[PDB]
């Protein structure tokens, strides 16, 4: 696979010059905000680990992810993931705007069995008590995600 599903956004000069996979890809990332949400809201913790591996505690049970670049894609990356209940699947990603230490915004999408794609805007927070932060006002505007939904974390 060298490109992303289709229909899934390439958010084409809307991602940051000089994303650094090599500070963004370490330590935990609380997922605390969404554009869209599931009930009940949860707190997702995702741990990261070299080579592009990660885990996090899933709707039911932990899931660990490998990933890999989108050739086609510049800033997309392809996960492959398997849960603890025997499932498995792909999801794709790109890091719209990051500070690394604090917070990240980023983009998701993937097919999971359907010929209909499933995306959504993601706020991560480096602690679980993270809200939205100051530096990406204007960005969110421009991206229309002017409500974002809180999740489980505090
Ligand atoms: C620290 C980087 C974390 C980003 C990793 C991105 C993708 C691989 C990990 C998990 C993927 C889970 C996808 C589940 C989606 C589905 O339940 C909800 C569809 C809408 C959505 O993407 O939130
Ligand atoms: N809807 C399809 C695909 C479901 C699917 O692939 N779900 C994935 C992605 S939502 C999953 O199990 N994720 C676990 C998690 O996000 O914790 C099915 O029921 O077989």
């Amino acid at each position: 696979v060298t490109s992303i599903p289709t229909g899934c956004n390439a958010l084409s000069g809307k991602i940051m010059s000089g994303f650094d996979a090599n500070r963004f890809f370490t330590g935990d990332w609380y997922l605390t905000h969404s554009r869209d949400s599931e009930v009940p809201v949860r707190c997702e913790k995702y741990q990261t680990g070299s080579n592009l591996q990660l885990n996090f505690n899933g709707k039911n049970g932990d899931v660990k992810c490998s990933g890999s670049t989108v050739s086609g894609n510049q800033g997309f990356y392809s996960f492959q993931c398997t849960t603890t209940s025997g499932g498995s699947f792909t999801s794709y990603m790109a890091v719209v705007e990051t500070d690394y230490a604090n917070y990240a915004l980023l983009y998701r999408c993937g097919l999971y069995g359907s010929t209909t794609p499933k995306d959504n805007f993601l706020l991560f927070n480096r602690q679980s008590s993270g809200e939205i932060p100051a530096g990406l006002s204007t960005k969110l505007n421009q991206l229309e995600l002017t409500s974002l939904n809180k999740l489980g974390c505090s």
